[PDB]
């Protein structure tokens, strides 16, 4: 499985860097808080 925020797995195991990735949540909800943008997501 591949998320896209920096893990690894195919067979061997996995490694899930749980540690950049909070980085890139942290931003992405900011975009909610200030309301200043606008976006086509799915909701």
């Amino acid at each position: 499985k591949y998320y896209g925020n920096g893990v690894s797995c195919n067979k061997k195991g996995c490694s899930v860097d749980w540690g950049k990735a909070i980085g890139i949540i942290g931003n992405n909800a900011a975009a909610n808080l200030t309301t200043g943008g606008k976006a086509g997501w799915k909701g």
